[PDB]
Protein backbone atom coordinates (compact mmCIF):
# COMPACT_ATOMS: atom_id res chain seq x y z
CA UNK A 1 0.00 0.00 0.00
CA UNK A 2 0.27 4.01 0.00
CA UNK A 3 3.58 4.92 1.69
CA UNK A 4 7.10 3.96 0.95
CA UNK A 5 9.96 4.88 2.98
CA UNK A 6 13.51 5.38 1.54
CA UNK A 7 15.88 2.69 2.79
CA UNK A 8 18.82 5.28 2.94
CA UNK A 9 18.82 9.11 3.55
CA UNK A 10 17.72 11.56 0.49
CA UNK A 11 21.23 13.60 0.31
CA UNK A 12 20.65 17.17 -0.14
CA UNK A 13 16.91 16.95 1.02
CA UNK A 14 16.46 18.84 4.67
CA UNK A 15 17.29 16.70 7.44
CA UNK A 16 15.01 17.81 10.23
CA UNK A 17 16.19 16.29 13.81
CA UNK A 18 12.99 15.94 16.20
CA UNK A 19 12.54 15.83 19.81
CA UNK A 20 9.77 15.65 22.27
CA UNK A 21 10.19 16.57 26.33
CA UNK A 22 7.12 15.91 28.69
CA UNK A 23 6.95 16.08 32.47
CA UNK A 24 5.53 13.54 34.24
CA UNK A 25 3.48 15.40 37.02
CA UNK A 26 2.47 18.59 35.10
CA UNK A 27 1.70 16.77 31.98
CA UNK A 28 3.36 19.80 29.97
CA UNK A 29 5.79 19.08 27.23
CA UNK A 30 7.50 20.62 24.25
CA UNK A 31 7.39 19.17 20.90
CA UNK A 32 10.10 20.63 18.06
CA UNK A 33 12.88 20.35 16.03
CA UNK A 34 16.11 21.51 14.18
CA UNK A 35 17.05 21.42 10.91
CA UNK A 36 20.54 21.34 8.85
CA UNK A 37 19.31 24.43 7.27
CA UNK A 38 19.29 26.28 10.29
CA UNK A 39 15.27 26.12 10.33
CA UNK A 40 13.55 25.68 14.09
CA UNK A 41 10.51 25.48 15.79
CA UNK A 42 9.38 24.71 19.38
CA UNK A 43 5.52 24.35 20.23
CA UNK A 44 4.05 24.01 23.67
CA UNK A 45 1.68 21.13 24.55
CA UNK A 46 -0.42 20.36 27.79
CA UNK A 47 -1.50 17.24 28.66
CA UNK A 48 0.17 15.58 26.77
CA UNK A 49 2.88 12.36 27.58
CA UNK A 50 6.18 11.81 26.22
CA UNK A 51 5.68 9.59 23.34
CA UNK A 52 2.72 12.00 22.38
CA UNK A 53 5.36 15.13 22.11
CA UNK A 54 7.64 12.62 20.25
CA UNK A 55 5.13 11.91 17.01
CA UNK A 56 3.71 15.64 17.27
CA UNK A 57 7.55 16.57 16.42
CA UNK A 58 7.09 14.47 13.73
CA UNK A 59 3.83 15.56 12.61
CA UNK A 60 5.66 19.14 12.50
CA UNK A 61 8.63 18.08 10.53
CA UNK A 62 6.01 16.79 8.01
CA UNK A 63 3.87 19.88 7.69
CA UNK A 64 6.82 22.18 7.53
CA UNK A 65 8.91 20.44 4.93
CA UNK A 66 9.21 19.62 1.03
CA UNK A 67 8.10 17.02 -0.68
CA UNK A 68 11.81 15.44 -0.27
CA UNK A 69 12.77 14.73 3.82
CA UNK A 70 15.03 13.06 5.49
CA UNK A 71 13.93 12.84 9.75
CA UNK A 72 16.41 11.90 12.57
CA UNK A 73 14.14 10.93 15.81
CA UNK A 74 15.76 9.27 18.97
CA UNK A 75 12.17 7.58 19.49
CA UNK A 76 11.65 4.07 18.55
CA UNK A 77 7.90 4.18 19.51
CA UNK A 78 6.99 6.55 16.60
CA UNK A 79 9.50 4.43 14.56
CA UNK A 80 7.62 1.70 15.56
CA UNK A 81 4.39 3.07 14.13
CA UNK A 82 5.82 4.68 11.30
CA UNK A 83 7.85 2.08 9.89
CA UNK A 84 4.48 -0.34 10.47
CA UNK A 85 3.41 1.62 7.47
CA UNK A 86 -0.34 1.36 9.08
CA UNK A 87 -3.75 2.18 6.91
CA UNK A 88 -5.50 3.56 9.80
CA UNK A 89 -5.01 3.91 13.53
CA UNK A 90 -7.08 5.08 16.54
CA UNK A 91 -4.82 7.86 16.92
CA UNK A 92 -6.22 11.23 15.29
CA UNK A 93 -2.70 12.38 15.61
CA UNK A 94 -1.16 8.74 13.89
CA UNK A 95 -3.89 9.42 11.05
CA UNK A 96 -3.09 13.11 10.47
CA UNK A 97 1.07 12.01 10.33
CA UNK A 98 0.23 9.48 8.06
CA UNK A 99 -1.98 11.78 6.14
CA UNK A 100 0.85 13.42 5.74
CA UNK A 101 3.57 11.10 4.79
CA UNK A 102 1.32 9.88 1.54
CA UNK A 103 1.35 13.52 0.48
CA UNK A 104 5.38 13.49 0.16
CA UNK A 105 7.28 12.24 -2.69
CA UNK A 106 10.06 11.03 -0.86
CA UNK A 107 10.52 10.44 3.15
CA UNK A 108 13.82 8.48 5.22
CA UNK A 109 13.22 7.95 9.04
CA UNK A 110 16.34 7.13 11.02
CA UNK A 111 16.40 6.47 14.07
CA UNK A 112 19.40 7.80 16.77
CA UNK A 113 20.27 6.67 20.40
CA UNK A 114 19.34 9.63 22.82
CA UNK A 115 21.92 11.41 24.57
CA UNK A 116 24.91 9.93 22.83
CA UNK A 117 26.63 13.33 20.88
CA UNK A 118 24.47 12.96 17.96
CA UNK A 119 25.21 16.84 16.85
CA UNK A 120 20.83 17.77 15.56
CA UNK A 121 19.72 15.19 18.03
CA UNK A 122 21.24 16.96 21.00
CA UNK A 123 20.71 20.56 19.57
CA UNK A 124 16.96 19.80 19.74
CA UNK A 125 16.97 17.93 22.85
CA UNK A 126 18.00 21.14 24.68
CA UNK A 127 15.26 23.10 22.61
CA UNK A 128 12.19 21.08 24.12
CA UNK A 129 13.85 20.13 27.02
CA UNK A 130 14.55 23.83 28.60
CA UNK A 131 11.67 24.90 30.92
CA UNK A 132 10.10 21.03 30.81
CA UNK A 133 13.36 18.73 32.05
O1 LIG B 1 16.99 6.70 25.73
C1 LIG B 1 16.36 6.81 26.81
O2 LIG B 1 16.87 6.83 27.95
C2 LIG B 1 14.84 6.96 26.72
C3 LIG B 1 14.34 8.00 25.70
C4 LIG B 1 13.53 7.66 24.67
C5 LIG B 1 13.04 8.70 23.68
O3 LIG B 1 12.30 8.41 22.75
O4 LIG B 1 13.52 9.97 23.92
C6 LIG B 1 14.35 10.34 24.95
C7 LIG B 1 14.75 11.67 25.10
O5 LIG B 1 14.37 12.63 24.23
C8 LIG B 1 15.60 12.02 26.16
O6 LIG B 1 15.99 13.30 26.30
C9 LIG B 1 16.05 11.07 27.09
C10 LIG B 1 15.63 9.74 26.95
C11 LIG B 1 14.78 9.38 25.87
MN1 LIG C 1 13.47 11.95 22.42
MN1 LIG D 1 15.40 14.32 24.42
Amino acid sequence: LWYQLEKEPIVGAETFYVDGAANRETKLGKAGYVTNKGRQKVVPLTNTTNQKTELQAIYLALQDSGLEVNIVTDSQYALGIIQAQPDKSESELVNQIIEQLIKKEKVYLAWVPAHKGIGGNEQVDKLVSAGIR
